[PDB]
C-alpha cells in the first residue's frame, strides 16, 4: 500500500501470536515492541532516541507480519511508549519513502 | 524521488540559509532541528522520544527546503542528536511511504 503521512503511518502486525499497532518508523534504525511476550533467548541493548537511551531486549530471528507482509528479524523489546518498525524490517517488507 | 530504507533516509534541507542534512522521520510528528540559528520569536516545547523529553524551542512559518521541496511549517528546535524531518513537513513535500 501506499501510506500518505497525514496521521502517524501505524500499521497492524502480528507478532508471536499477537495483534499489535505499530509505526512505520523510517527514523528507526531498529524495531522495538512493548508489552509483547517475545519467547527465548536475548542480548542486553541500548538504543537511543530523544531524550535518551532506554535498555531493550534484543531478540534475533523473530517472525513478524506487518500489515500482511513476512519479515523475520532482530525485535527490539523494550520500554517504548510506541511499537516502532524500523528500517531492518521496513527494508524486508520492501518499504520505500516517495516523493 | 523513491527513497529504499537500506540505510538512513536522510536529506539535505535548506533552512534559514543553512545546509544541513536531516532524516526524513515518519516516526516524528514534528520537525525538529539541531544547531541552526532561527531568527524571530518562538514558544516554548517539549517534544518525547524513546528514553525521555526534550525542550525545545518552537518556531511556526519557518521555510524549509527539503531534497529541492519547499515546505512552510513549524520547526521545532531544540537539543536534538538528529536532524528530523517529521510528518508536518513530509506531507507538505508529498512524502509517502510504499510497500
Ligand atoms: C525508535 C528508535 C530505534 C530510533 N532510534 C534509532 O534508530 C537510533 C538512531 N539507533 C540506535 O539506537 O541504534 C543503537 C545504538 C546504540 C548506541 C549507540 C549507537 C546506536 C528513534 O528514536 N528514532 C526517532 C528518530 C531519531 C533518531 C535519532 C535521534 C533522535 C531521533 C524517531 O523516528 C522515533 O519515531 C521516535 C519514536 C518514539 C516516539 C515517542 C516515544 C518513544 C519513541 N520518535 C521521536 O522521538 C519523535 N517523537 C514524536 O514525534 C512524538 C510521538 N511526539 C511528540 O513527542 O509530540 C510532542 C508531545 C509532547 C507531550 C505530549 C504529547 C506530545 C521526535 C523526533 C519528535
Amino acid at each position: 500500500p501506499q501510506i500518505t503521512l497525514w496521521k502517524r503511518p501505524l500499521v497492524t502486525i502480528k507478532v508471536g501470536g499477537q495483534l499489535k499497532e505499530a509505526l512505520l518508523d523510517t527514523g528507526a534504525d531498529d524495531t522495538v515492541l512493548e508489552d509483547i511476550a517475545l519467547p527465548g533467548k536475548w542480548k542486553p541493548k541500548m538504543i537511543g532516541g530523544i531524550g535518551g537511551f532506554i535498555k531493550v531486549k534484543q531478540y534475533e530471528n523473530v517472525s513478524l507480519e506487518i500489515c500482511g507482509h513476512k519479515a523475520i528479524g532482530t525485535v527490539l523489546v523494550g520500554p517504548t511508549p510506541v511499537n516502532i518498525i524500523g528500517r531492518n524490517m521496513l527494508t524486508q517488507i520492501g518499504c520505500t519513502l516517495n516523493f
